[PDB]
């Protein structure tokens, strides 16, 4: 029988020292198609293995199409080929969108939703997965109004993450990295920076704040490794909640949400599971 395994790739939607992703098409279907640097071939390789061992399929997971390595005169070609979300990230989205509370608590509980399925073991199933990355620009927005997870090239199974989003315990170097719920932990903090990304952009009375990302007032631009420490661990900074929240429902019960996923003992923050439950109990 035939294999057609021709890709067009029609328009760039992304560079950066990780390679590429390409907006393409395959038998008249867009996928989108990310190219990987030599420097990051090891992201290529994970993400590989961690599907071919779990088949993850998950309506807030980046659907998987397929992995390809293709030999060169003189190099390896490797690419991720997975579902093409034409709206972009979350990164993207907000920055020219605000939300009611409707889309605001979609949004944030189709995220919650993907992390605790990669979270938890399933007999029969599934490991349970750490992401180990999650941020607004590792996120995407589908046409419902759901997100979806997306890049497990640091994921682990039971490079660095982007430090903006690094927990304490990383920055600090005090992480358990013999237990695997230390992971998860820090993916709670990292979603807990991101709740507050997406509700700054949600208007009650009238107001929203801009789109900022997590620290945006306290360290600059590709902030270093130290300039996080300082901030996270020895002053131990938060970011700020606007007192325009405390006159909302839904933003007063996220911003106590978002406290919940900060704290300095990584044993202290809620677990995915519990954030859906006290989502899914909001408004
Ligand atoms: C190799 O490379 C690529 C292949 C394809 C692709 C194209 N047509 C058909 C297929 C196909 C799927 C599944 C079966 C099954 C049928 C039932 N039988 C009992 C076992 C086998 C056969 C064929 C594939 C997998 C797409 C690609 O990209 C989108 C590829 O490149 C990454
Ligand atoms: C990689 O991705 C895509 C693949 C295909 C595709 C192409 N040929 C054949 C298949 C297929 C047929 C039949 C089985 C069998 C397996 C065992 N048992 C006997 C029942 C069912 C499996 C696979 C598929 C899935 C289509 C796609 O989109 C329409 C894909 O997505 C981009
Ligand atoms: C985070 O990571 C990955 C993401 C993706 C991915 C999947 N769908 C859609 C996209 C996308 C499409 C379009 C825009 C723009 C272009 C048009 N307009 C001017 C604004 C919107 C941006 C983004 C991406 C980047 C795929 C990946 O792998 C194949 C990723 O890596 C794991």
């Amino acid at each position: 029988r035939t294999v057609a395994r021709d890709i067009t790739l029609l328009e760039c939607v992304g560079k950066g020292r990780y390679g590429e992703v390409w907006r393409g098409s395959w038998q008249g279907e867009n996928v989108a198609v990310k190219i990987f640097s030599s420097r990051d071939e090891k992201s290529w390789f994970r993400e590989t293995e961690l599907y071919n061992t779990v088949m993850l399929r998950h309506e807030n997971i980046l659907g998987f199409i397929a992995s390809d390595m293709t030999s060169r005169h003189s190099s390896t070609q490797l690419w991720l080929i997975t579902h093409y979300h034409e709206m972009g990230s979350l990164y993207d989205y907000l920055q020219l969108t605000t939300l009611d509370t409707v889309s605001c608590l979609r949004i944030v509980l189709s995220i919650a939703s993907g992390l605790a399925h990669l979270h938890i073991e399933i007999f029969g199933g599934k490991p349970a997965i750490a992401h180990r990355d999650l941020k607004s620009k590792n996120i995407l927005v589908k046409k419902n109004g759901q997100c979806c997870i997306a890049d497990l090239g640091l994921a682990v199974m039971h490079r660095v993450g982007t430090k903006r989003y690094m927990a304490p315990e990383v920055l600090d170097e005090t992480i358990q990295v013999d237990c695997f719920d230390s992971y998860k932990r820090v993916d709670i903090w990292a979603f807990g920076l991101v709740l507050w990304e997406v509700a700054r952009r949600m208007v009650s009375n009238g107001i929203v704040e801009d789109y900022k990302p997590p620290f945006y007032d306290v360290v600059p631009n590709d902030p270093s490794f130290e300039d996080m420490r300082k901030v996270v661990c020895v002053d131990q900074q938060r970011p700020n909640i606007p007192n325009r929240w405390f006159s909302d429902p839904t933003l007063t019960s996220l911003a106590k949400l978002m406290k919940e996923c900060w704290y300095q003992n990584p044993s202290a923050r809620l677990t995915a599971l519990r954030i859906k439950k006290t989502l899914t109990k909001i408004d």
